[PDB]
């Protein structure tokens, strides 16, 4: 019902935006048959797998994906199954949040930063409610609909847990070490609470205006430094209150980390009085479109 099935006659890939492990993302146009509307979209065309899923398997997954409906998660709008699988998704015109904060850092104030933290927490809480573990939360995977509104995107790593499953046990390959919880690095275990760890790193990326975490430190050494108790440093604009939330996200004991529902509450409080919680030079003079 929520998932639209498209024919190749109903959309066009216009411009390549990027490529990754699972396929290629395009800017495109969706012109639904008979509807007399033209809708800007993102299209991801998936690479051919060694063992392609049957169409029935693909549609079953797509119907679940299409049902993920939250203001802060990028939604699958439709799918086309031909020689390739093409996913038609909401278009976030401003690109990823990491590049955005690097490009516009001189004009980003406390209100925007804290609002973004709230929105990301709300999106993640919704995913948790849907039993989805994202597994790749990072500023590069948060997309910008408008400067005032961001959406988390799943590029293919998200996993649905069974009603009685509390963990996803991964099967190896390339992983974003510097965003991962220790239990994920050491044991390939992923949970909603390991997503919370990654949320903390994502917030750190934002508060440093797009700094690279553990810059210059080899990925192979990360688990070692985490075990010693080392963590990402307090961003200069962060009050102790904000940094202490981030540090709680990186507790070794996963159940000692905040829940996303708690993060929504705490950052919502702070977003109501942003200059109390982040100290940015010239904050009251900045402006975004």
């Amino acid at each position: 019902a929520l998932l639209r099935i498209l024919k190749e006659t109903e959309f066009k890939k216009i411009k390549v935006l990027g490529s990754g492990a699972f396929g290629t993302v395009y800017k495109g146009l969706w012109i639904p048959e008979g509807e007399k509307v033209k809708i800007p979209v993102a299209i991801k065309e998936l690479r051919e797998a060694t063992s392609p899923k049957a169409n029935k398997e693909i549609l079953d997954e797509a119907y679940v994906m299409a049902s993920v409906d939250n203001p802060h998660v990028c939604r699958l709008l439709g799918i086309c199954l031909t020689s390739t699988v093409q996913l038609i998704m909401q278009l976030m015109p401003f690109g990823c949040l990491l590049d955005y904060v690097r490009e516009h850092k001189d004009n980003i104030g406390s209100q925007y930063l804290l609002n973004w933290c709230v929105q990301i927490a709300k999106g993640m809480n919704y995913l948790e409610d849907r039993r989805l573990v994202h597994r790749d939360l990072a500023a590069r995977n948060v997309l910008v609909k408008t400067p005032q509104h961001v959406k988390i995107t799943d590029f293919g790593r998200a996993k649905l847990l069974g009603a009685e499953e509390k963990e996803y046990h991964a099967e190896g390959g390339k992983v974003p070490i510097k965003w991962m919880a220790l239990e994920s690095i050491l044991h390939r275990i992923y949970t909603h609470q390991s997503d919370v760890w990654s949320y903390g790193v994502t917030v750190w990326e934002l508060m440093t205006f797009g700094s690279k975490p553990y810059d210059g430190i080899p990925a192979s050494e990360i688990s070692s430094i985490l075990e010693k108790g080392e963590r990402l440093p307090q961003p200069p604009i962060c009050t102790i209150d904000v940094y202490m939330i981030m540090r709680k996200c990186w507790m070794i004991d996963a159940d000692s980390r905040p829940k996303f529902r708690e993060l929504i509450i705490e950052f919502s409080k702070m977003a109501r009085d942003p200059q109390r919680y982040l100290v940015i030079q010239g904050d009251e003079r900045m402006h975004l479109p």
